[PDB]
């Protein structure tokens, strides 16, 4: 129905605090999407970044999460869609992306229409800091939500 | 619909193990079940451990994780089964269950033809232990779904 893509430096705080706020709000639409998430960079870790969850219980999220990802270019294919979180994730992306599906790429915050078009990276930065990220991910997501339940007619 | 519930210690290894290979198996089974994994001790933690989570992709198991709870009374009565990976996990779960609902509890290899049906302790040994707890645990849940197909 479509397939969305999410992605920042790690995989470890932006992109899955997206992916699990982006798929509660899909579910409780009923809206035929899935998403992903997906690093830049490769990690020796297996896991989200802890303090990244933290924050999303805090929210009232019960979260099946998703093992880390590297972003591989089935991902160009696979995906209707794919998200960046800050324009340093969106370069790299096009760095490597094949010229046929650069059309897929926009940043996260892109049709939120607000002061802010990149998430900032919370990597070890305070709880409250991943508090607002967790809130501007947040804001991004239901705009999106909204806009894809526009698409269809 | 169905509720499961599976308890070890931490949370951190065996009840992880355990809620990711019933989730595959039920699906296979195209089954109206969910299960959930809880500890009975308190911890400062948020994710299973990793050497619990490769062992299952070795396996190729998917490991998408609910965090680590502990266990509450609340889920005493959402579920309807909680299963003991230990004996250990089986007395500390005895002492909080009502009365009402101490019908509910069981080992988790309960359905397994097996000898002894304690699952011993993973933490934190090699990943060749994760690997044998694993297939416990793989083999364990066989038997579970199994039986579920008519406890009714």
């Amino acid at each position: 129905g479509l397939s969305v893509l999410v992605v920042c430096t790690g995989n470890l705080c932006r992109s899955p605090m997206a992916e699990i706020i982006l798929r509660d709000k899909i579910r409780q639409k009923r809206l035929n999407i899935q998403v992903r998430s997906a690093g830049t960079l490769k990690t020796g870790k297996t896991m989200p970044d802890d303090k990244a969850l933290q924050a999303l219980q805090d929210y009232g999220y019960h979260p099946m999460v998703n093992p880390v990802q590297q972003v591989t270019q089935q991902d160009f294919i696979e995906h209707d869609f794919i998200y960046a979180m800050d324009r340093t994730n969106l370069a790299d992306l096009l760095d490597i992306c094949p010229a046929e599906h650069k059309n897929k790429l926009a940043l996260f915050l892109s049709k939120a229409n607000r002061q802010e078009k990149e998430v900032p990276d919370p990597y070890r930065r305070s709880s409250e800091f991943f508090q607002r990220t967790a809130l501007l991910i947040e804001s991004g997501a239901v705009a999106l939500v909204d806009s894809w339940q526009e698409q269809g007619i």
